[PDB]
């Protein structure tokens, strides 16, 4: 009933990226430049068909240094994780919630079930919870 | 003499991203949220191997909008594109360059076989003309 860290995630599909400045609401913790990955069931339902179990999402969290008007990427700060499983993860909609530390699969930010992720997602009832859009 | 489109780029290994913004030396042309692409034969060379003949870097570079301590990810401007060949592309270290304007195929930007490019990128040397490093 645990969500799998998501070995490779870095060579998948990079769907999207965006920019959390100080101020921000969502500042605490998501702040940084973040990248958003797809494996390739994931895909699939970004594409318009149904999300299939085994489908992955990844929220990649960088900090970032402003330095002559440029903003570099640092350190990692964390990875967010959705994985579809429609029986296993009833409880919060079919999709599990995790955090990684660092992104070190040894660190669970995750300390009561996954509640708090999908109070959030859960806005996005209309496409699946999903944020995300495919751009081109 | 002439650098292909490289189709399917979005698909490609995501290397990293950097933001440009107002006030820096770069601005102008090189403005706003860039992410950076490989492909397989490129990687090769980014981890310390040699660049083959069809190693090919992308740069997306996309507009953004603020909003409310956010920058989000507008219209591309365009991409380039450094395509390996130390025969066909002598001229210039052995990577072709070229732009597309708004990444479209048809809007080929480069009119110097690519010495404007090639004459910043020269800089690096050392690194084979690539500026880009790995990251986790
Ligand atoms: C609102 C207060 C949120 C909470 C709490 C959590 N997330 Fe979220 N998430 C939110 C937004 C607005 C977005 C979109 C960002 C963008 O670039 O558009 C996301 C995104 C994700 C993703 C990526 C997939 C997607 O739905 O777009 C993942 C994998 C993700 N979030 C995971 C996640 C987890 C594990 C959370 C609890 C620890 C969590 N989110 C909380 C908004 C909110
Ligand atoms: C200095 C005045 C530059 C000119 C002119 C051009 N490029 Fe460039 N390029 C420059 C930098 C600082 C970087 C690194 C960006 C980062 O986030 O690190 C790059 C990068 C590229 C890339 C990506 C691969 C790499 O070398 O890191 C490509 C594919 C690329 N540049 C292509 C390109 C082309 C086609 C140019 C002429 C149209 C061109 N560059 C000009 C600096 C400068
Ligand atoms: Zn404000």
């Amino acid at each position: 009933t645990k969500v799998k860290y998501p070995d490779g995630f870095r060579s998948w599909y990079h769907v999207k990226s965006m920019v959390i400045q100080p101020g921000h609401p969502l500042e605490n913790p998501f702040g940084g430049i973040h990248h958003v990955y797809a494996n390739a069931e994931a895909i699939q339902g970004l594409r318009g068909g149904n999300y299939p179990d085994g489908a992955v999402l990844v929220f990649d969290l960088f900090d970032y240094q402003e330095d002559n008007h440029a903003l570099v990427e640092g350190k990692r700060k964390l990875i967010g994780v959705m994985e579809r499983d429609a029986k296993r993860f009833s409880a919060t909609g079919g999709w599990g919630y995790e955090g990684f530390g660092e992104g070190k699969p040894d660190k669970r930010l995750v300390t009561d079930g996954g509640q708090g992720c999908f109070g959030c997602h859960a806005a996005q009832k209309e496409s699946q919870y999903v944020f995300s859009r495919l751009r081109d």
